[PDB]
């Protein structure tokens, strides 16, 4: 099989993983309109709350659950969208957006509508200012869930630059800041721009490495594995390995940029905690990619 | 510095290296026109025959000197071109091409001319049939020594496919077939087409990796390219490219076995495919030592 | 030899152009060589870009451009990012301008007058403007092919600054729900503006990143030859724009505000062309 | 539908077109094993010798038939290859090569085998020198008919650079020189490198413009690539590309004038570049009329 190269990074989980998993999972099991029982067992087996704790281990104890709820519903909605058309899904989420802003009261008879309205109302209660900060990142993501992918020849360079702007990863960085109470200033973010780009790249390639077998079932393939294999003319497996070393090079560069950021006296306490959180998203994303059933054939 | 990742390929120097060295080196130490003495000293150190012996280890004991000669003169000529222009250089070699075919005569007063003539007459003398096989390969190559790079940005893929056609690595393969008395038939060579590209690509990247510093002083190299596309330092890029070379090495082996499974292959190809394997490991050792890449 | 191919897009000019031009030019030419020329046609471009702008807002746009144009180039130590960055806080009004340095109180007053006419929409242009100003002062690049460049330009900031400034000029209120519906049309439009720009500014910018150089290399033809091919490509995007607008309408997603928005984008393209040809900024 | 933009070039056919066709047709009509009758009917419809007179309208009267025969057999062999695997076809043509060289006699009982042998035996008999001059161009093509295309992300520039090296266009140019009796020296050919690359792109793109739909059933053409990089329809890409083709026609005229103004144009090159012009004009008409692209 495939062996991951040496890494100075290691996966961690949020301390309250078990308590939150129970809480959040419980809520949805009683509120979410699940199809049959096999579905409820498939939901618990997924442990979305646990996935979230693996991504945001350094999240505040009284905030980690918000993230678990947020991602949980996003994962669920993403599954529903699978059985819908771009027109349907687009309209579906576009409706939940005003409900998320809290500018439209939900139809209490529809689960997803009040779960969303409630989740955001709850969030604004805990921290109005920061809760508003993640509104845009979330919608940007939601709208992207139903966007049509334009196919065009892309070399490794173009592909990687494209992933640097991935909205899913942008959502994770903004959600992580919320779960950690990190209110970074405009100057501080523009200060870690390279770090973010590098990280977003890491997360994506790691996903490509383990999601390849899945996507290669085409019964519109956009992945670094495919691109690196054709450009270097090697097998997909050969490309996966090469891509993995590249990822370690991005971990190194991360440490370099973090050292540079500090050496220049620009590492405020927040950025310190932030760039650390990012290190855990990278290691967390890797363990997840290696186990999640989403990538299972 | 840079630590090369594990390889199952091992270099090998041709046994007669030391003798063919004294021989060939001498031939040029009296015939070729060297400026002063410093030129000669350096020349000795460069050890072109040694370099050749590292690339063609399995070369027939009574043919290894030919190669050492062919590459010593090209290495020599190439060096002179660094002081000539695209018009001057293109003609310089363009003039030597006919004489090489034997269709023209070598002005005996002109070192380089009779050496090339004598060199070839000698080769057709040993093996007329094969001494010709490497006429075009050498020419197509000589003319390439004076071309002007075109203006089009290349990505990793474009650069690699481009290196799969490298005229130089093509010359090597041909000069090796000659040094090993391997008369491959057209149907065979094509059967190893992918094997030639994968190899040429391998030789070029290893070269890039060790020649980066040198070239960097003013660029078409896999190091700068991957460094820009992946957005990492040149060093990080070298490490990645090196691992990539190991994949090409593993691929080579597969291209070799696959060649026999779907129909075992003649001793010629079987031998040739092995010769290619030695150029790869040979080139690596060279790249790590040749002063050509030193500052 | 540059004979623009046929186009169905007809450029419009704001009827108050003459009025506002002298009005606006007469301003900076008081609060700012022996030359100063004008011949550039700043307020003139604005009027070609936003011909449907509201009569009482058209001068605002001319001022924001007459200043942004005197900055993009003109006054611009290849990292004088401190110059621009020192004008953002002022723009928001969080810092007062030294009545001595024109470029300062010009920005201040300018923005203060924009909020006073309409705060909401005035604040909305802030970010789009800063993003433009923050953009390009040198931070660019890796290997760029045609497709990469056009894709890069589909998300151009200046092109984003125009749509922003345009909505403010016409008093067009659009929700992200509606803007999201016109992403394709925006990307397409942004390309048209950038390539036309590249075609006529090739000489000036050459005195680099431009579709003219790239196509010339990839097709291996001269710059002028590339300009002609690029022009035909612009006519295709014009056709695509119409098709996209047709679709927006049929898909029942067209709303009055959106109907005006698209048509306005058409004006920027046609206007951008007429201008680029005449403007002595690229030495006609 | 698709209206071709203005052009200063015009298609031209060879005068002996009617006689050559008759001659070349009858020959194959009796020596070539046509499955039934439906085939012979189709065969005549193709007008292979008529296609040749369109591409080489300036061919010598006593040579144009050599071209028609050559293309006809290649066309036919291309069709039979469609019913063979890569390994099959590769071995099929790999056998006709040693035969074309005249090095191995044909099995007179197998049509394709003795039709090739005799053809080359004939050509050498008319101009041994030039005949051998085009052996490699033909073999380079034949071996490409059974090649596996390596798919990789490719932009416009990459695709065009690749087409400049198209073996088919190389064959037409080589075959054209043979048909026109133009023995170009190495210096002359090197002198028209750009011109050949420019023309090679032109023929290749015009083909793509008209073979798109055909290939658009259930991969590697300038149409799909430009449409995707510019985000326009394939139909629009075709209109843009056509204009580009006129630009290349312009480039051709300017390269000839410069090549002339620099005193580098010879009587042979003059006839050659004009021959390429008609190759571009002819290829365009063919692309619009051949049934090879229909449905
Ligand atoms: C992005 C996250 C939550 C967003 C909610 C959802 C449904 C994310 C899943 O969207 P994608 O995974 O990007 O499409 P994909 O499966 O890759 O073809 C946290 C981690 C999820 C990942 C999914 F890839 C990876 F980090
Ligand atoms: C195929 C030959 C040698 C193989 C060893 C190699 C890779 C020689 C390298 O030839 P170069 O194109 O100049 O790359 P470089 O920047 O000098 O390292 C013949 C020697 C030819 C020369 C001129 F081509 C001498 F450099
Ligand atoms: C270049 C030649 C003729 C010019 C007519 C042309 C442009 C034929 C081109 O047919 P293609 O659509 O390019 O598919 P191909 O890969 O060439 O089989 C002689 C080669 C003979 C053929 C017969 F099979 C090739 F098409
Ligand atoms: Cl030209
Ligand atoms: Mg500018
Ligand atoms: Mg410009």
């Amino acid at each position: 099989s495939l062996e991951p190269p040496p890494s100075t990074f290691q996966p961690l989980c949020h301390p309250l993983v078990e308590e939150v998993s129970k809480e959040v999972d419980g809520y949805f099991l009683q509120h979410w309109n699940f199809p049959n029982e096999k579905a409820r067992k498939k939901f618990v087996a997924a442990g979305f709350s646990r996935v979230t704790c693996l991504y945001f281990p350094k999240a505040l104890d009284d905030r980690i659950h918000f993230a678990c709820r947020l991602l949980t519903v996003l994962f669920l909605i993403d599954d529903l969208l699978e059985y819908m058309s771009f027109e349907e899904g687009s309209a579906y989420n576009e409706k939940l957006i005003p409900i998320s802003r809290g500018d439209v009261l939900p139809d209490r008879s529809i689960p997803v509508e009040y779960i969303i309205y409630d989740l955001w109302e709850s969030m604004r209660a805990h921290d109005r200012e920061m809760a508003d900060e993640i509104l845009e990142p979330v919608f940007l993501f939601m709208r992207a869930q139903t966007d049509r992918t334009r196919a065009r020849p892309m070399g490794l360079g173009g592909y990687l630059e494209y992933r640097e702007r991935d909205v899913g990863k942008e959502l994770l960085a903004a959600l992580m800041r919320f779960s950690m109470g990190l209110k970074l200033s405009p100057s501080e973010l523009q200060r870690v721009r390279e770090i973010d780009a590098n990280c977003s790249k890491h997360l994506s390639v790691v996903n490509d490495i383990y999601s390849y077998e899945k996507e290669l079932y085409t019964s519109i393939l956009c992945t670094s594995v495919q691109i690196l294999a054709q450009e270097a003319d090697v097998t997909a497996e050969a490309a996966k390995r090469v891509l993995f070393v590249m990822c370690r090079e991005w971990e190194l560069r991360h440490q370099l940029l973090v050292a540079r950021l500090s050496a220049e006296g620009l590492e405020t306490p927040g950025l310190a905690a932030y760039v650390e959180g990012l290190e855990y998203q990278m290691s967390g994303n890797e363990l997840w990619s290696q186990t999640t059933l989403r990538y299972s054939v």
